């Protein structure tokens, strides 16, 4: 049998479960596909390299010698085979060297989630593989009509929050999906009535969406170093579409990406101007608002199904000495997010 699902839904299911895209991401990460193939990828190996990556960071900012650093850098490449042939692996002597590797392991974990959904389960050639894979996501995906309503808010949000400093590409909304993860509304119940509930952006590689749609937006594991992130381990969001879009890691050789819209219950925000590698929020706070120089016009804030949408054009926030050009929002409890929409975007590069 053939799939009765709409074509935009089918193309989304093909895109996210692409085994060759998963392999392509792993080569970009310099991983030896002979010693660490796609099917031989494991959660406990990634957890183990995270612990050694925490040990590298523990020594980089503790002013350790380049010889004490080397031993720890080499130990990381032992647990995660990198394809460098018979050459010594690049040394991980700086802070950005480590964050890149902590980000690689976050993306490797969700590739394992995607592949394990696919490789697990049952084999039946009479069923359409697109219909099979869609069911694995345990999510209801519906196409949002362009002549609606909610599609005009979403399109306004995209058109109005593209920053001038992200002018190397333009965006085109290909398809707008309304998404409903099974059990999410119920997980959201303690936060459904909270104050400061906002419709915010979240960008990610297309290789993480089988795990995002199946498991929801998650926080990094305990093995991951908190210093490997600006505001520690939480779920990050932007009010500027282009800030999140930059996280799609789309290029000229891959201009199609996916971005999420989620209802985030922020409540009592712990405003910050500079990096803070927090483990937990201060008493009484529910989120971190990283204050940026530019912010969407607060007078232009709209309401979509009781949630505030910050779709105004960017203006000066009035924030003094801040490390951020634009805002970011971090929640440290997965239950504080309700994924509403999923967009397919075409990145039109000017570069
Ligand atoms: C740097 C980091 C991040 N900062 C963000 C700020 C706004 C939006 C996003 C997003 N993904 O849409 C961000 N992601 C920390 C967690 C992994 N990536």
């Amino acid at each position: 049998s053939k799939s009765k699902l709409p074509k935009p839904v089918q193309d989304l299911i093909k895109m996210i479960f692409d085994v060759e895209s998963m392999k392509k991401a792993m080569v970009e990460y310099e991983i030896d596909l002979q010693k660490m193939p796609l099917g031989k990828l494991s959660k406990r190996q990634i957890q183990a390299a995270y612990s050694i990556l925490s040990e590298v960071q523990q020594a980089v900012s503790q002013g350790s010698s380049d010889s004490q650093i080397l031993d720890l850098s080499n130990r990381f490449y032992t647990l995660i085979p990198h394809d460098f042939g018979m050459k010594k692996p690049p040394l991980l002597n700086n802070a950005d060297s480590v964050q890149a590797k902590v980000e690689m392991l976050d993306n490797l974990l969700d590739i394992e989630v995607a592949y394990s959904l696919l490789r697990g389960g049952s084999d039946d050639s009479s069923k359409d593989p697109i219909d099979v894979n869609y069911e694995k996501l345990k999510t209801d995906i519906k196409v949002v009509d362009r002549d609606s309503e909610e599609a005009e808010i979403i399109r306004k949000y995209v058109k109005n929050t593209h920053a001038t400093t992200h002018n190397a590409y333009d965006l085109e909304v290909i398809d707008i999906f309304k998404i409903e993860r099974e059990g999410e509304c119920q997980r959201y119940k303690p936060f459904k009535q909270l104050h400061n509930r906002r419709l915010l952006w979240h960008g990610s590689r297309t290789t993480n969406f089988a795990g995002i749609l199946s498991q929801g937006l998650r926080i990094a594991p305990p093995e991951a170093p908190v210093t490997g992130y600006m505001f520690g381990k939480g779920i990050y969001f932007a009010d500027m579409v282009s800030k999140s879009a930059n996280y799609c890691h789309t290029s000229q050789g891959d201009p199609i990406g996916l971005i999420l819209l989620g209802e985030v219950a922020l409540g009592n925000m712990y405003e910050l101007k500079h990096a803070s590698h927090i483990s937990k929020l201060p008493k009484g706070k529910h989120s971190v608002k990283g204050l940026g120089k530019t912010t969407p016009d607060p007078s232009a804030n709209i309401s979509l199904d009781g949630v505030d949408v910050p779709l105004g054009t960017g203006i000066s926030s009035g924030v003094n000495d801040t490390s951020l050009l634009y805002n970011e929002y971090i929640v440290y409890d997965i239950a504080q997010v309700n994924l509403k929409y999923l967009l397919k975007l075409k990145f039109n590069f000017k570069t």
